[PDB]
């Protein structure tokens, strides 16, 4: 996604940046990962649309029946940190909106 984690940000060398882990022990795959949005399986387009001048059609999404927000497991708070600053985030450059980066 847009804005995550990275170098540029200037963080220190793991200074117990996490107040809250996840699963100590437990732990399982991605797969719990489902996308919040989906096209419509049936998004057909207008006729009367030129892709040719807008640059694209515009295919509709809805909303997943299976959307979880994200693969949080359970964030437990841990046993004693020091305090995450504030870290600026930076403009994720493996995003890509449609073409690569």
């Amino acid at each position: 996604s847009k804005k995550i984690k990275d170098p540029d940000a200037a963080k220190p060398e793991d200074w117990d940046e996490r107040a809250k882990i996840d699963d100590p022990t437990d732990s399982k795959p991605e797969d719990w990962d489902k996308p919040e949005h989906i096209p419509d399986p049936d998004a057909k387009k207008p006729e009367d649309w030129d892709e040719e001048m807008d640059g694209e059609w515009e295919p509709p999404v809805i909303q997943n029946p299976e959307y979880k927000g994200e693969w949080k497991p359970r964030q437990i708070d841990n046993p004693d940190y020091k305090g995450t600053w504030i870290h600026p985030e930076i403009d994720n450059p493996e995003y890509s909106p449609d073409a690569n980066i």
